[PDB]
């Protein structure tokens, strides 16, 4: 059976119990959906989830999960043998939700169910585009394309402040790279395929900046905003 020293440390050994599908593994920015059960060597269950999502680079539970999933395929099911270095280290963890002793090793059953691919856009990497529905095939708006999109703009709490281009509205078309839209939407759309539906997280300097925007609700100055965007079609320049 396959067993990887994924940290190249003996720090984490991943043992494949069920092979996953395809060739793709998730990457740091992606949002993965996993289930797991994490135990001490004596079988004590310290944490468990029948399904939780996280951004790979932000981690979940302890360094070993994010390290592990970046090596896993869709549907892969594994048992991780984890040293305290990649677990809870010298501090261990107090009980509440399995206390983990200082310097304890863990044993973790982990299944990668699925994930959403997130692209970092801009020189900055500060614009995140998370694909909710893949578009069709290859080819993307270029600078000067005229694009038709449906968009909804929300604050990070869930407040919808903008809706444009939906089927019950007039169609919304813009030309890219003309400042026809906030810079984060302009750059996102150059990175999308026809039919793609994406969630775009956009910091203030690439959205409404330091002045309030009076929309369905006021976007407070300095807000990061999330656009859900569907690229309906485009005609490249």
């Amino acid at each position: 059976t396959s067993v990887r020293d994924i940290a190249k440390d003996g720090g984490i050994f991943k043992k494949i119990l069920k092979e996953g599908d395809k060739w793709e593994n998730p990457k740091d920015p992606d949002e993965v959906f996993v289930k797991y059960e994490a135990r001490l060597e004596d079988g004590t269950v310290v944490s468990k989830s029948e399904g939780v999502e996280f951004t790979v680079k932000d981690g979940h539970l302890c360094p070993a999960l994010a390290k592990a999933v970046k090596t896993m395929k869709k549907g892969e099911k594994v048992l991780l043998a984890v040293k305290p270095q990649y677990g809870f280290g010298e501090m261990g963890r107090p009980a509440a939700g399995g206390a983990v002793p200082p310097n304890a090793s863990l044993v973790i059953d982990l299944e990668l169910v699925s994930w959403k691919t997130v692209t970092e856009i801009g020189d900055d990497k500060k614009i995140l585009k998370k694909v909710l529905k893949e578009x069709e095939g290859y080819e993307r708006p270029n600078e000067g394309a005229v694009v038709t999109v449906k968009i909804t703009g929300k604050l990070q709490d869930g407040t919808v402040f903008l809706k444009k281009g939906h089927d019950e509205q007039e169609p919304f078309e813009f030309k890219t790279d003309e400042e026809a839209v906030i810079e984060g939407l302009d750059r996102a759309v150059l990175n999308m395929k026809k039919g793609e539906v994406a969630l775009v997280t956009i910091p203030p300097e690439y959205a409404y900046g330091s002045t309030e925007s009076k929309q369905d609700a006021i976007v407070p100055p300095n807000s990061t905003v999330i656009y859900e965007v569907e690229l309906v079609s485009f005609v490249k320049d």
